[PDB]
C-alpha cells in the first residue's frame, strides 16, 4: 500500500507572496479537473487535516504541482514536496457567523479593536473561504497578530460575506495548546515500522473504508488486531497516530485507566467505550496495554479483575458482523493474556512492532531531531550504526540527552535567578556531534 | 446412528424453478393437488429451513412432476431454500383479510429519487389483487422505470393475512438497512454444520424429539435425559451449533453465554442465571444453551472467590429445580470438560455428552463447501485437494484459511486500489475472485502447515 498516482494529487510548491485564500494549478491541470478561474476547491493534506480555497491558472506552474504560501501548507500540515488532494467544492455557503480568536503571544500588551484594525480590513469585500481549525496572520497598523477559527456557521467552513457576523470575544488561545496541536502524531512520526504501517491499513483502515471490496469477494475481514512487542517500540505512538490520521471515528481505552476505577465502574466504561463505537461506525477502538484488564484467568486474586476480562470477551463477542468497528490492542506482555481473548474472531491477528534495524534506527533519529537544533557536524546515520538494540524510545531519551548535554555546557553563562536567559545564548544554542557521542557513552 | 434422515411424505416436495411467476403463486401438478386435496385458488402454507414460512395461492400445472413445486426467486429467498431443496406445503384456510400491515423500503433500492413509495409502487402491486403476505416477507416491486424491496415489519392479523381493497397499508418510517438484511438472510442453519452429521443426530434425538414428542418418551415410559454436553477443542463449531439450534427448532431457546454472567455484578450473575431458567419454564416447550460453561462452573477447588462458588450453587440448584414437568433440556458447550465441577455431570443433571471433534478429509470438505458458498471462486479452485491438504485442521481453521486466500486476493490488486478514494474502481470489484493459487499461498501461510502434524 504505497501511494498512488492519481490526477488530483499534486506535489507542493512555494507561492511566496500569495493570499491566504488562493492556490495555484497549471492551466492543464484545471482543464483535466473540470475546474475553473474563482472555483473554490477543498484540500486535504496530513492527519486529517482540510483547507477551503479559491483556485487560480498559473503558466509557470507544472501540471503536477500546487502552489500555495505558508500559512495554509501550515494548515494542511504539509511541506514543501509534500503530496495533498484537491477537489471542487461547490457546496460552501455564505457565513451566517464566524468565531475567530487571537493567539496570545500576538496579542501581548497594547490592542486597540481587533475587529476593526485586524479582521475587518481582512475580511473586507473579499469573500473569503475560511474552515474550523485554520490558523490565519493579519497585518493590522504596525503589527501582526495570529487568529484561529474556532467555529462556522454553517460548520465546518463557510464563506466569509458582507453580511457575515465576526466574532473575536472570548479568552485568547494559548500558543502552547496549538503548538501540541501542531506537532500532533502522524503516520510520518512513526519510523523503522514501514512493514507494520501497512499490515495496519490493509487490517483496520482498508476495511472500515472500502466494505464493498471485501462483500465483493466474500470474505469477512478480521477484527482484532494485537500489536506487541518490547517497551518503547512506539506501540501507543502508532496508536495515536492511527486516532489523528483515520478517517473513522476513535476511542481510546486505556488499560490502567479502566483498571484505575471503582468496582462496576471499569465494567461500565468498557460498556460504554464499545456503544460508542458502535453508534459511530465505522469506527476503531484502540485498548491499549490490553495485559493489565485481561490477563489469564489464573493471575487473578481479584473478583472484579477476573469480571471485567468476562466483561471485555462479551463486548468482543458482542460485536455483530455489521457493526463497522476493528478493535486495535497493544500489549508489550504477549503471553500474559487470557487465550480465550486470542481465538478466532477476537483479537486473532498480531502485529510484530519489534526492535528496529539501522535504517530504521536513522529514520526514528530524523524523526527526534526534526525540532531540534543541529550543529553542522552531527552525523545522525553514525549515530544510528551506533545505536544497536536501541528502540524508538532509547533513542529518544538519547537524543533528549545530547540537547540536556547541549544546555549543560551553557550553564556557566546561565544564572538560575535570571528573569530572562541571555540573548546570545539563547540564539547559538546547537547540539552537537560531541554531545551526541558523549550521550552515546552515557548510557542504556 | 446418524438414522433421523428426511422422510419421503405427500406433502413432501422438491423445488424447482418458476421463471416470471407472481410472488403470490406456487404450481403444482393436478394429480399432487388432488391427493393433498387442494384446489385451485386455495391459500397454502409453506415450510422452509431456519422456521421460515411463506403463505402462497396453488395452481395447478401440468409441466409440473408430482414430486415438485414451482416458485420464483422472491418465495425461495422468503423460504431460505434453493432450487433441489424440499419444502413442506399445507392447506391454510384461516387466513383473514388485513386490517392494516406495515411495510418498509430497503435502503440501497431508494437511494435518491423517490416519489410516492405507496402509489407508485405499492398501490399498484396489491390493487384488487388479493394477495397473501406474511410478516417477514421480502417482495420486489417494479414502479416506472425502477425497483424498490420491501420488508414487510406486522400485519393486523398477524403473522400473515390477504391484502384486501379495505387493508390499510402503511410504509413510513426509517428504510431497512441491507446489511441488517443479510445479517437474517445469512443467520446460522444446520447447512452451515459440516463434518457434524453424526453428533447434530445425536442432538436431535436427545434435544429436539423428546420437546416434540413427549408422548412418544412416555409410552415406552423412559424420562428422557434433561442435560446435554458439547464437548471437544476450540473452534470445532460448539457454538455455531448453538446459533443453528437458536433458529432451527421448534422450541423456546435461551441462551446464556458463560463469560456474560460472569462480567455481573456480585448477586446480579446468580440473578441472570435465575430468571434465564423462569423465562424457560414459562415459554416451555424450551431449551436453555449455555456456552461455555466451564466460565461458571469450575471445579468448586478451583474457585479462589466466595461469589464464584456461590454462582456454581445456583447453577446446581437450578438444574435439580428443573422438575420433571418441565419440558426444558439444557443444553451447555465447553472446549475444556474435565474443568466443570463433577456435581454438574451426576445424574439427571449434564449426564449425556456430544463430542464436537476434529473433522475428518470428508468433513473438512463439507466445512469449505458452506464457508465459500458466499465466495467468488475461480474455476481452478478444487476444495477436495484443499480438504486433503488441511490435515488437523478444525472449522475456525478452515474459516480463517478460507478468509485468508480472499484477502491475499485482495492484497493482489493493492496495485489497482488507492486508500484514499471514494468508489474503487469497477473492474477491479467485478474481476474479483479466489484462485487456487491464493488458497496455496493461504496453505503455506499458517497454523495449517504447523497443524497437520499433531492429529496423526
Ligand atoms: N518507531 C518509533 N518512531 C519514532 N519514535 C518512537 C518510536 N518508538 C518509540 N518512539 C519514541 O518513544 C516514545 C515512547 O514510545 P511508546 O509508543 O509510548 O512505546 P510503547 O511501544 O507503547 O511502549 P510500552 O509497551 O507502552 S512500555 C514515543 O512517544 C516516541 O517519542
Ligand atoms: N463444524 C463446522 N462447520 C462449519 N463451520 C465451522 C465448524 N466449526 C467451526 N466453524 C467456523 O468457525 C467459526 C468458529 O466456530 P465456533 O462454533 O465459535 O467454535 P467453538 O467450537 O464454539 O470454539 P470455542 O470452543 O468457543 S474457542 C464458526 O463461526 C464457523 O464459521
Ligand atoms: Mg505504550
Ligand atoms: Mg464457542
Amino acid at each position: 500500500l504505497k501511494q498512488k498516482n492519481r490526477p488530483n494529487r499534486l506535489i507542493v510548491d512555494e507561492a511566496i507572496n500569495e493570499d491566504n485564500s488562493v492556490v495555484s494549478l497549471s492551466q492543464p491541470k484545471m482543464d483535466e479537473l473540470q475546474l475553473f478561474r474563482g472555483d473554490t476547491v477543498l484540500l486535504k493534506g496530513k492527519k486529517r487535516r482540510e483547507a477551503v480555497c479559491i483556485v487560480l491558472s498559473d503558466d509557470t506552474c507544472s501540471d503536477e504541482k500546487i502552489r500555495m504560501n505558508r500559512v495554509v501548507r501550515n494548515n494542511l500540515r504539509v511541506r514543501l514536496g509534500d503530496v495533498i488532494s484537491i477537489q471542487p467544492c461547490p457546496d460552501v455557503k455564505y457565513g451566517k457567523r464566524i468565531h475567530v480568536l487571537p493567539i496570545d503571544d500576538t496579542v501581548e500588551g497594547i490592542t486597540g479593536n481587533l475587529f476593526e484594525v485586524y479582521l475587518k480590513p481582512y475580511f473586507l469585500e473579499a469573500y473569503r473561504p475560511i474552515r474550523k481549525g485554520d490558523i490565519f496572520l493579519v497585518h493590522g497598523g504596525m503589527r501582526a497578530v495570529e487568529f484561529k477559527v474556532v467555529e462556522t456557521d454553517p460548520s465546518p467552513y463557510c464563506i466569509v460575506a458582507p453580511d457575515t457576523v465576526i466574532h473575536c470575544e472570548g479568552e485568547p488561545i494559548k500558543r502552547e495548546d496549538e503548538e501540541e496541536s501542531l506537532n500532533e502524531v502522524g503516520y510520518d512520526d512513526i519510523g523503522g515500522c514501514r512493514k507494520q504501517l501497512a499490515q495496519i491499513k490493509e487490517m483496520v483502515e482498508l476495511p472500515l473504508r472500502h466494505p464493498a471490496l471485501f462483500k465483493a469477494i466474500g470474505v469477512k475481514p478480521p477484527r482484532g488486531i494485537l500489536l506487541y512487542g518490547p517497551p518503547g517500540t512506539g506501540k501507543t505512538l502508532i496508536a495515536r497516530a492511527v486516532a489523528n490520521e483515520t478517517g473513522a471515528f476513535f476511542f481510546l481505552i486505556n488499560g490502567p485507566e479502566i483498571m484505575s476505577k471503582l468496582a462496576g465502574e471499569s465494567e461500565s466504561n468498557l460498556r460504554k467505550a464499545f456503544e460508542e463505537a458502535e453508534k459511530n461506525a465505522p469506527a476503531i477502538i484502540f485498548i491499549d496495554e490490553l495485559d493489565a484488564i485481561a490477563p489469564k484467568r489464573e493471575k487473578t486474586h481479584g473478583e472484579v479483575e477476573r469480571r471485567i476480562v468476562s466483561q471485555l470477551l462479551t463486548l468482543m463477542d458482542g460485536l455483530k458482523q455489521r457493526a463497522h468497528v476493528i478493535v486495535m490492542a497493544a500489549t508489550n506482555r504477549p503471553n500474559s493474556i487470557d487465550p480465550a481473548l486470542r481465538r478466532f474472531g477476537r483479537f486473532d491477528r498480531e502485529v510484530d512492532i519489534g526492535i528496529p534495524d539501522a535504517t530504521g534506527r536513522l529514520e526514528i533519529l530524523q524523526i527526534h531531531t526534526k525540532n531540534m537544533k543541529l550543529a553542522d557536524d552531527v552525523d545522525l546515520e553514525q549515530v544510528a550504526n551506533e545505536t544497536h538494540g536501541h528502540v524508538g524510545a532509547d533513542l529518544a531519551a538519547l537524543c533528549s540527552e545530547a540537547a540536556l548535554q547541549a544546555i549543560r555546557k551553557k550553564m556557566d553563562l546561565i544564572d538560575l535567578e535570571d528573569e530572562t536567559i541571555d540573548a546570545e545564548v539563547m540564539n547559538s544554542l546547537a547540539v552537537t556531534m560531541d554531545d551526541f557521542r558523549w550521550a552515546l557513552s552515557q548510557s542504556n
